[PDB]
């Protein structure tokens, strides 16, 4: 019987159902896989469970800190390109905005590291899909816009970028990038399958993102940059709480052996709190 993959209507999350698809049916010949459309992830989760779907398909940054019973994130796959980028059709960065420039985003977590560089810049909403948020910005509305490297470059909308602004200038949020898969923990058929889709040094990266972020606070609704690389075999991780007016910003690093890198995250985030991260709410 066909594998089904539970799946939003939107480009982002077709084309990530795509993804994963695509790369079972390589990893496995012969290997029969279909989508199933949808209509907040609860509905999506909840096909999984009344056995309507296999596996689901979700960006790292979008994953709950909650699964229901039953259910799980089991794998998660090579990065894309993780940090954010700057889109203007009149300027290229960010540093050669005027002063008193309007930037779209509703991102707490982009909006609160651009007042603190430049509080003189004007953030202003940013709502719609990635089509819909471009269509603005040729509108005029917008002096320019910053959205996530990763899903202008898996539309194709590469052309896009003027600027790709580094995690020293913009830090990520929790798993930015990075796709995860989830389904039910006891279906070991689709366990099996899902294994060779998930990367190693991707997977310890992100857990250990999670770990931080988890304790300080869930969701994408908190200004919460959390970034790590790894050299080598050490994980290298950086957090990040601050004001969404850009008042102050409370920044913190931690090092890795590999094996800890939950035990990293949860360890930084208390490390904040006591740095007045909880104070910042
Ligand atoms: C978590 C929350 N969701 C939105 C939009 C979002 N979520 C995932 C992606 C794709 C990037 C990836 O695959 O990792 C996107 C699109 C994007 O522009 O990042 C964002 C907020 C975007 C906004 O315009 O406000 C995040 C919030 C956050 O990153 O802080
Ligand atoms: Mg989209």
């Amino acid at each position: 019987t066909p594998i089904r993959i539970a799946t939003r209507q939107s480009p982002l999350a077709l084309w990530q159902a795509n993804y994963v698809k695509d790369a079972l049916m390589a990893a496995h010949p012969g290997l029969q896989v279909e989508l199933v459309t949808m209509v907040f992830v609860k509905e999506l989760e909840i096909a999984m469970l009344e056995g309507r779907a296999d596996l689901a398909v979700h960006s790292m940054k979008d994953v709950p800190v909650d699964f229901p019973d039953g259910l799980g994130l089991v794998t998660i796959c090579e990065r894309e390109d993780p940090r954010d980028a700057f889109v203007s059709n009149t300027y290229a960065k960010i540093e050669d905005l005027p002063s008193g420039a309007i930037v779209g985003t509703c991102s707490l977590r982009r909006q609160c590291q651009l007042k603190a560089a430049r509080p003189d810049l004007v953030i202003k909403e940013l709502r719609g899909n990635v089509g819909t948020r471009l269509s603005k910005l040729d509108a005029g509305e917008y002096d320019a816009i910053i959205l996530a490297a990763a899903g202008l470059k898996r539309l194709e909308l590469e052309s896009r970028i003027r600027s790709f602004i580094e995690p020293e200038q913009s830090l990520p949020a929790v798993g930015q990038g990075a796709v995860g898969i989830e389904c039910r923990v006891n279906d070991q058929r689709v366990r099996a399958l899902l294994a060779p889709l998930n990367h190693a040094d991707t997977a310890d990266r992100v857990r250990c993102e999670r770990a931080m972020n988890l304790t300080l606070q869930g969701g994408c609704q908190v200004p919460i940059g959390s970034y790590a690389l790894l050299e080598g075999d050490t994980i290298w991780l950086r957090a990040l709480v601050g004001e969404p007016d850009g008042s102050q910003i409370v920044r913190g690093e931690i090092r890795g052996p590999r094996t800890q890198a939950e035990q990293l995250g949860i360890t930084l985030a208390e490390q904040l709190l006591s740095q007045g991260a909880k104070e910042i709410l």
